[PDB]
């Protein structure tokens, strides 16, 4: 039977990183298992989708013939799955394609194992659409701490985000008047910029923000002008990315 | 296989009424499972061992060779496991005998299965001992739901229970002063008394009160005085049983 095995090291690793991410996840949350190999968590929110996608390096696959699984979640009765995947005694982990309509999920560990079966659904796959006018601007570790203590108070309001060329500069304006602009090279780094504003939610802007912030990398912000405004914030490590798409208002 | 299945209808009953007792249960907790049928849940605190027994209409047993099975609450991913078995979305719950070792626990719910084998571990049965000087007193509920609002403020400190014989009479203390007491007889039943005290935390009495309070039914006090001094603290319906043996100090 195909099998889609959680290579231990770098899932435990990498789950531990994600571990307030995967607390937060909702009712609608998919998981995503690929023979590629890949697992992709995607979650909606108001006007915000976020798209974990976990690095091949974290997976092992027999036979490539393990046909495409999207599963909720919210699971019946063990409620959010990917958390109990998160359990620092785990020891096996894995998926398998034994039918048309669910996957099984098998799961270890010292003196315990468990098998379930769930309902296949059906996923849509989110692409990261580029567009030539589009602002690229990515910030330094640093700068997302910045922006995380400055938001973070629950968060009310709106968030607007407002980019200027003439020279280059990323600002930041909330609902209550505060605001926070950078222009330094050695914080931030332009990558394309025009005059232009977009306003997303603050709670959806935070939310972003903490969730790429498990990376303690750089993140990327782009912001586009064609189906709609809308602004991408993503960040990665050879373990994982984080993505997440908020569309404006 | 033999086989020790829950029925439904008063199973899910049962655990809805049990919820905030089951959703407290600790690291040593046990689940005993045998082929009376019954299912007994044991769980140790400082100075209180707390025991509740599902009443053999709760369960279905196919064939009476079923090995008996204790397992721990407390499982390696899951966690809570009896908290699990209180999902509204229930719809199937057995237990079967297919190992020396351990129990094979299966579940359902709508288009969900899942199955976990747990190891079995040894179990200490429990049983109320009788004395010939012991106090019995029953408390209506209503009593049960003042000494509940009157204790509940996080309770700290102790509460004696005084026991007078002259005229009867049950009577609380706590560690600042507060004392209430019952005399009346279509409140409280009075079934052999004698004069005398037991001092026992008031976190624990508190406890053993809400999870006695949970079969909104009379509850049974017993002191005894043998092998020690000790509190017995009881309700029941036709579902299951709370028990709860309280060490003095």
């Amino acid at each position: 039977p195909p099998t889609l095995a959680l290579r231990l090291k770098p899932y435990k690793t990498a789950i531990q990183q994600l571990r307030s991410v995967i607390r937060a996840l909702k009712e609608n949350t998919t998981v995503t298992f690929l023979p590629t190999p890949s697992l992709i968590l995607q979650t909606v929110r108001s006007h915000c989708v976020s798209k974990i996608t976990f690095n091949s390096s974290c997976l092992y696959i027999t036979d490539k013939s393990f046909q495409p699984k999207t599963i909720n979640n919210s699971t019946p009765l063990l409620g959010n799955f990917m958390y109990l995947t998160s359990s620092k005694d785990l020891t096996k982990f894995y998926v398998q394609d034994i039918s048309d309509l669910s996957a099984k999920i098998s799961m270890c560990a010292p003196d315990f194992n468990m098998e379930f079966s769930s309902a296949c659904v059906h996923g849509q796959d989110i692409v990261r659409e580029s567009e030539n006018s589009a602002v690229h601007v990515d910030l330094d570790f640093g700068v997302v701490a910045d922006l995380l203590k400055w938001i973070g108070p629950c968060p009310t309001g709106t968030v607007q985000i407002l980019v200027h060329a003439g020279p280059p500069a990323i600002k930041f304006i909330l609902t209550n008047g505060s605001e926070l602009e950078f222009t330094s090279n050695n914080r931030v780094s332009f990558h394309g910029v025009k005059n232009m504003r977009i306003n997303v939610q603050l709670k959806n802007f935070y939310q972003t923000l903490l969730n790429c912030a498990v990376t303690k990398l750089p993140c990327t912000l782009r912001i586009v002008t064609e189906h709609d405004t809308l602004l991408y914030v993503a960040s990665r490590n050879g373990l994982f990315a984080v993505e997440n798409f908020l569309t404006e208002e």
